[PDB]
């Protein structure tokens, strides 16, 4: 109620806003961690405080409308931040579902291989033997190299170069299945495997998918909290 | 009040200034967003010095030069971010084409052992043991993938000793494999080449996390003294 005091409640209040912005895109170059996540939810209720606060302070009806509207604007922000952490929380669990399921594919050709060779048969039958799953077991390490590039660059190309190389390897162990009858059930267990790991790399990118689509909302919701913010600062200025 | 207005426009250059830097960084250092960051930092600069020609008062246009030497010094910094993601780019295509000449090496190596018609027990353990270097190599681009993507210590040290373990394995191999120095020889320059590469990576990415610290800290300067301006307008 001081003389000019209400200009420097909007100070606050758009100081606050800024403090919610960087902190924002901190939380993204953090890859979404879980102490970037806390600062950030802590700087919404720092804005989101500043504004009901503000709400109860400013009398004219056109100064609470705005503080409403802003409010309003509020609520979406927080959603879109919510569908952002659950994004995050999505491609760390598509990660270690991943992880996991790249070892049940090695320990099974692990399994494969010694089971193959250590069976008494001529040396040059298990030299070619070995070639196949030689052959098979550097595929795959091949994949995971493209899909880690994906997950360290989220690009559409590496994404579908990480997918059909994925698909040709499925291809090619339904091949070694026929090459090798007396492992097909060796070679399934591999192969589930395989398919787990694409349902899990598919998982992450549907999860890309929507932290980039909260990204967009925030950018948006953003601008719109900025422009009522000017308004605000602009009634009391005048 | 028009004076006012003139330190709002600079305020809200300046926070445009500071969300184009982090979407740079959240771009992974694109030329793109580059220019983006470049061209807001133009902007704010340019505001600055609009005002040290407007402002009359010896109280502002000192402010209006503190603020200019703290932007001179942004503009380094940012410059140091710009050259070190230029560096861990470079090091990246670096380390892919020398990972792919240790591979071939490897490849190669093994089409000699399958064209010769020695006994094919030997063939075979030749093969096995050319064929678990290559396995380790590629495990070791799967480490630094997972550095690359995430820049922690852990992921850092992780890759290194990794790789430093399939340098010690590899020069056990050409005492094993004396049949081929040459081949080998080959094998492990690119792997040492690869190494150096990695590390080069590991040094810009300090150098980019010490050019973040330093305009974060400018940054902060320019809010202090962008205040003032403002505090003094207030009147």
């Amino acid at each position: 109620v001081p003389r000019g005091s209400h200009m420097g409640d909007i100070g606050q209040l758009n100081k606050d806003l800024t403090d919610l912005r960087i902190a924002r895109l901190q939380y993204m170059i953090a890859n979404g961690d879980d102490t970037a996540a806390a600062n950030t939810l802590a700087k919404l209720d720092a804005f989101s405080k500043q504004q009901a606060y503000l709400a109860t302070t400013f009398k004219s009806p056109e100064n609470v409308k705005l503080l409403g509207e802003l409010g309003d604007t509020i609520s979406a922000y927080k959603l879109s931040l919510n569908k952002m952490r659950q994004g995050y929380d999505a491609t760390r669990a598509a990660r270690v579902s991943m992880d996991s399921s790249a070892i049940r594919a090695d320990q099974a050709m692990d399994a494969l291989s010694q089971e193959v060779m250590a069976r008494p048969e001529a040396d040059s039958v298990r030299l070619a033997q070995y070639q196949l799953i030689s052959k098979a077991r550097q595929q795959l390490l091949q994949v995971r190299i493209d899909v880690r590039g994906y997950i360290a660059e989220n690009s559409s190309a590496n994404e579908q170069a990480a997918l059909r190389q994925l698909d040709a390897a499925l291809a090619d162990t339904d091949n070694l299945k026929r090459q090798l009858p007396s492992e097909d059930a060796r070679l399934q267990q591999f192969e589930n495997a395989v398919l787990a790991y694409r349902d899990a790399v598919r998982q992450f990118r549907d999860a890309v998918a929507n932290i980039t689509t909260s990204r967009a909302e925030m950018t948006v919701q953003g601008a719109d909290i900025v422009k009522r913010s000017d308004a605000l600062y602009q009634i009391q200025l005048e």
